[PDB]
């Protein structure tokens, strides 16, 4: 088996070297592509925009994003998998030959296993939902041209994300291909599910509790058994160039809490009391109201994102991240429309 994964690793290293050497003027473009491809933008930009227009799309988008980031974590733990920025300096494969010279970037110090890519998986899962929903909405409200344009844009986005994750290292081509396929599969699976709407308040809590308990118990069971699931945190603390390039917000534990928090926040916002009576006469039916709601949500969420929880004790950071993630869907669905209604309603 060892002589089989080495071929894939060497192919990835050679591809990264070729991209980095023969394309040097596209560094900033690839960094920008890798920056605006974070899932943070799927909770702070896409969801507020898509919730106030055909609100059935926003709930599906949030559910797909959360379940995709839980499945990516769980399959990242078991599949293991290296990243082409510590493997180059740690392997003993490049003996009898010169080791290739690879370059690191302020974003190439990721902590975590990388067998399914997570940027590609999330981007595919979200943009497939968006494109399919738009095609369904504008279906004969010349369609072939729109179909071709939207699918071309989707595939261009996926290709650019793959090239970005390969150029800056931190991932192998088979990893990004697997991530794209898994994201598309998850998007389709939730495209054929109709129970995520009008769910009770007990359902959301039971679901998030089951996910958290499964993750924590699985980790504890393997840790007691003898294996170490958190092994990439030690290999990223030696081979990263600058010790300031690693952050705690990219620790497998942080993402899980940040996803459970936003799921619970969406549940609370949907099953609250202000949402059920947001309209008070003539409201929630006019374009100015919804456009102003979108603008206010975007501006206030962008301002509120600046509040960085203190990172001195890990438990405090985890709980504050949970609460801060829970705030955004609750404050974007229940509070801003209520304030706008009570101000410009009479
Ligand atoms: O695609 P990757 O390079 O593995 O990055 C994807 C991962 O980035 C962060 O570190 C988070 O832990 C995850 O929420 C995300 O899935």
């Amino acid at each position: 088996m060892e002589e089989g994964m080495n071929v894939l690793h060497d192919f990835g290293i050679q591809s990264t070297h070729y991209l980095q050497v023969n394309y040097q003027d596209s560094q900033d473009w690839f960094i920008l592509v890798s920056v605006i491809a974070d899932l943070r933008n799927a909770f702070y930009v896409l969801f507020p925009i898509w919730f106030h227009l055909q609100e059935a799309v926003g709930i599906k988008l949030l559910w797909v994003a959360v379940i995709g980031d839980w499945l990516n974590l769980v399959f990242k733990w078991i599949l293991f998998g290296q990243r082409p920025y510590w493997w180059v300096l740690d392997t003993d494969y490049y003996s009898n030959t010169s080791v290739p010279l690879i370059k690191q970037f302020p974003v190439t110090c990721e902590t975590g296993p990388g067998s399914p890519s997570g940027h590609a998986m999330g981007t595919a899962g979200v943009y497939y939902v968006m494109v399919t929903s738009t095609l369904s909405i504008f279906q004969g409200k010349r369609f072939r041209c729109l179909n071709v344009i939207l699918w071309l844009g989707f595939w261009a986005v996926q290709l650019n994300v793959c090239l970005s994750r390969i150029y800056l290292a931190a991932n192998f081509p088979h990893q990004v291909v697997a991530g794209v396929l898994s994201g598309i599969a998850v998007a389709e699976t939730f495209s054929h599910i109709h129970s995520i709407y009008n769910a009770s308040l007990k359902k959301y809590f039971l679901i998030t509790f089951f996910l958290f308990s499964f993750a924590i118990g699985f980790y504890l069971l393997l840790k007691g058994l003898g294996v170490d699931l958190l092994w990439t945190l030690e290999k990223a603390q030696r081979w990263c160039e600058q010790p300031e390039w690693v952050h705690i917000d990219t620790t497998p534990f942080a993402s899980l809490l940040k996803n459970l928090g936003t799921l619970f926040g969406l549940g609370l916002a949907l099953n609250s009391s202000m949402y059920r009576e947001s309209c008070k006469g003539k409201l929630s039916k006019w374009l100015p109201f919804r456009l102003s709601s979108i603008v206010a949500s975007l501006v206030l969420l962008h301002v509120f994102d600046s509040l960085k929880p203190p990172s001195q004790v890990e438990l405090v950071f985890y709980v504050l991240s949970f609460c801060k993630s829970a705030v955004v869907p609750l404050a974007s669905v229940s509070v801003i429309p209520y304030c706008l209604a009570q101000v410009l309603g009479q």
